[PDB]
């Protein structure tokens, strides 16, 4: 058992193995607190996340276990995986804090764009990697559902890793079916997000700048058009159908016009991602074969994930059960090569 050392950072107490040195806050929110640290074992900077109050409630307890399970399963170059997980506690009885460790890339997509004007080749590489990671997570039946530039870690070689998936402004990249609260959705909500991100990288501006969700929904419908007979056919709720038609009264926008000077292939791909009907949206695996990624696509190097056991998701357990399951996972953790 490594020796730990305590430290107070921005009001929050951090107790970590001496292995991690020079803690530096990067990170704060409802998801927990995040610090950058120097992993002296490998010589590389890492990201350390201290979960808020992991076992405060059943919902907290379950999401603590969830994130631990998720990270322990992901092993892909475009997806954050678990480098280490630890707790200062020596027993289940004293177990109250959980720390997760992963790669620190250095910047997020917003930062990259802030400093550099992306070339079309940059766009293919960045989106290609997002889609490649997405094919992987989606294959394990996991959905990000909050894909956005701040959830995209990029290193100085513009290589990318998807961050904080399977856990959930955010709205700009959110799929319309979510903003409309239509129930039971699919993996392509992430594809819609990728479309909003890609458009942004091409035009340099937010595609659907809605002050609120309604304003934004009107902007979405204005661009991808009123729902056809086919889509309206799958919406049961009469109130839902009427309301959506009521939001598509803005003058129609032409898709090609919005993305003028961009690569023709880029625009075609954008059209296949920003489809109102999620059943007709291109999937990540399909997207990877699109001609826009000709220079990067390789079917022998775009793997899917090992079977992921998430039967715990349809389980309603007590705090102490969720806590014990989490503790067992912390103990059984074996670091990667
Ligand atoms: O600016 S960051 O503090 N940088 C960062 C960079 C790398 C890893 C990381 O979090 C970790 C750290 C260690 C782990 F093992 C897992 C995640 C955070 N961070 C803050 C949180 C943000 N995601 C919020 C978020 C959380 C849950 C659900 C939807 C969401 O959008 C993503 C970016
Ligand atoms: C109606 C236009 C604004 C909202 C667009 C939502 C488009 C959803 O599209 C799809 O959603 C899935 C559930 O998420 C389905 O199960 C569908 O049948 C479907 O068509």
């Amino acid at each position: 058992r490594p020796t730990f050392y305590r430290q107070e950072l921005n009001k929050t107490i951090w107790e970590v193995p001496e292995r991690y040195q020079n803690l530096s806050p990067v990170g704060s929110g409802a998801y927990g607190s995040v610090c950058a640290a120097f992993d002296t074992k490998t010589g590389l900077r890492v990201a350390v996340k201290k979960l808020s109050r992991p076992f405060q409630s059943i919902i907290h307890a379950k999401r603590t276990y969830r994130e631990l399970r998720l990270l322990k399963h992901m092993k892909h170059e475009n997806v954050i995986g678990l480098l280490d997980v630890f707790t200062p506690a020596r027993s289940l009885e004293e177990f109250n804090d959980v720390y997760l460790v992963t790669h620190l890339m250095g910047a997020d997509l917003n930062n990259i764009v802030k400093c550099q004007k992306l070339t079309d080749d940059h766009v293919q590489f960045l989106i290609y990697q997002i889609l490649r990671g997405l094919k992987y997570i989606h294959s394990a039946d996991i959905i990000h559902r909050d894909l956005k530039p701040s959830n995209l870690a990029v290193n100085e070689d513009c290589e990318l890793k998807i961050l904080d998936f399977g856990l959930a402004a955010t709205r700009w990249y959110r799929a319309p079916e979510i903003m409309l609260n239509w129930m039971h959705y699919n993996q392509t909500v992430d594809i819609w997000s990728v479309g909003c991100i890609m458009a942004e990288l091409l035009t340099g501006r937010t595609l659907f700048p809605g002050t609120d969700h309604i304003d934004q929904l009107k902007l979405i419908l204005r661009l991808v058009g009123t729902p056809g007979a086919e889509l309206l056919k799958k919406i049961s709720s009469e109130s839902a159908r009427n309301y959506i038609q009521s939001l598509t009264q803005m003058p129609k926008m032409n898709f090609a016009n919005v993305f003028i000077g961009a690569n023709p292939l880029a625009v075609d791909l954008l059209e296949k991602m920003l489809v109102l009907d999620s059943d007709k949206r291109i999937t990540a695996a399909q997207a990877l074969a699109h001609a826009y990624f000709a220079q990067y696509h390789d079917p022998d190097d775009e793997p899917v994930a090992d079977p992921y056991d998430q039967s715990f998701e349809s389980r309603d357990l007590l705090i102490d059960e969720w806590k014990s399951l989490t503790y067992d996972e912390v103990i059984s953790f074996v670091p990667p090569p």
